């Protein structure tokens, strides 16, 4: 009888995906009839670990949440919480609490792939902050595999980070067309960045996709909100949420979880961002 | 232990978060807590969000809607916790709330159309059921065509849904037009960069066949080719200033400025010839 609500934590109100995510659970939770709550974090470990105090002190039953750095700090105070609490496109390397995302290593790996199958040699990748996991530890990585795994050159100047901002794009298709050899392909780590490559690359006077294939990620509403419109991985919103619910209300109801870090598949639409 | 709620349509939505940031930020300052809690402008769900938010003890609510009801002021009366309106109109102003004159502010873009020569100006709206759309910057739109001597016509006020895709469907209507117009004003910047697209896929050039004006400002004002000149609503400030306000009521201090105001412009970027 006791309405159920759950939390949902976002880092931040910038990187759109999280907000979208955070709708697409919400919108889960609405059929199992669940209340939600949201808090934003603005990604400092503090007002996130203080979220976990503030979520209880509002008397949720079970907590999503997201984050670009869960420390083992933050693993910590979060095995000692009183609530259920799962974590949503998070990389928590360690496997030591309940998590639902995509393999972001194998995704960087197919986008890039996905390039040198064009016929690409040189592509660049343009990331976000590199002290995030899903960064330095996934994307990052699985962007050099594709490479030397074709046996192709692995440039420190073909990486270039930016703060997910679209300017940071921008800025980010300077710099790499500042190159000795410029890239043909650049792999961008989220779309809004990925919009900014388009346009400065456009705005210097290169076309895309006849000039510099790019491709971005998260499939957000901005990836068909530019011309050409951009190829991105996928990253299932819905897949995540759902997931996401019933792990976490198996754990609200006192259930076992056989499998609490489940890993969703991805894809990569396929738009006019790529010949 | 202050902690406010707040009632937006959607988060995700470049639009409201902009609103939220300011919010967000007056709220680190006070060291206030902050919860969001999504409407889809859907009147139902708001009802729903009010008694939630209440439930959960905050000492204020910041609320944005569509579309104030007059049962919305019944039921919002009944609030125990100080609510403050933000970007929302409530013609009777018995909700503290600060905005910006939606009917001048849209008047004055179509204006600056209508300088340039611009005979046969279009609007893409968005639902007009909506006060801010059929009393504010519809109403704005005419006024500037009328007071001008223009042809007010009824098929070059296309309704959207604020996504944008329908700003794209809107500019094929407006094209399959007789009388094909001269520039475009369009409500949100979202249907805006969906107007602009449209036209370039049909082959048009933007503003050399056809100039857009946008409304709001958002940061996808400059994430399009050509840049998108756009009427400036602040939400930033509208949400800093919202929470400030409401924190003077929660701290039962006085307010002689119930409903504020805040000022406007336009930022003219490549969207304009
Ligand atoms: O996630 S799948 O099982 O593949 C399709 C699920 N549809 C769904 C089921 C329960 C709740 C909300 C959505």
């Amino acid at each position: 009888k006791k309405t159920t609500t759950v939390g949902v934590i976002i880092p931040d109100i910038s990187n759109i995906f999280y907000a979208e995510l955070a709708r697409g659970i919400e919108d889960i939770a609405t059929m199992y009839k669940y209340n939600i709550i949201l808090s934003n974090s603005d990604q400092n470990q503090d007002k996130e670990l203080h979220l976990l105090n503030n979520m209880l002190g509002k008397q949720v039953d079970g907590i999503i949440f997201m984050s670009g750095n869960v420390t083992e700090e933050h693993v910590e105070e979060l095995k000692k919480s009183p609530v259920p609490v799962v974590l949503a496109a998070s990389i928590e390397s360690t496997n030591q609490i309940p998590s639902v995302t995509i393999d972001y290593e194998q995704a960087a790996f197919d986008a890039v792939q996905s390039l040198i199958d064009s016929g690409h040699k040189n592509i660049a990748f343009v990331s976000g902050t590199l002290e995030e996991p899903i960064n330095h530890a996934k994307k990052v990585k699985g962007y050099k595999r594709a490479l030397t795994e074709s046996g192709l050159p692995v440039r420190d100047s073909y990486i270039v980070e930016g703060d997910y901002t679209y300017d940071s794009g921008i800025e980010a298709v300077e710099k790499l067309l500042e190159e000795d050899e410029k890239p043909t392909a650049i792999f961008v780590g989220t779309d809004e960045m990925a919009l900014g490559v388009i346009h400065g690359a456009q705005d210097r006077g290169l076309n895309v996709p006849n000039d510099l294939e790019i491709i971005g990620f998260d499939n957000t509403r901005l990836s068909t909100m530019v011309r050409p419109q951009l190829t991105s991985v996928v990253q299932p919103m819905y897949d995540i949420g759902a997931v996401a619910m019933r792990l976490l209300t198996k754990y609200m109801n006192k259930e076992t979880v056989d499998s609490s870090i489940v890993q969703l598949p991805h894809r990569i639409e396929f738009r006019q961002s790529t010949k």
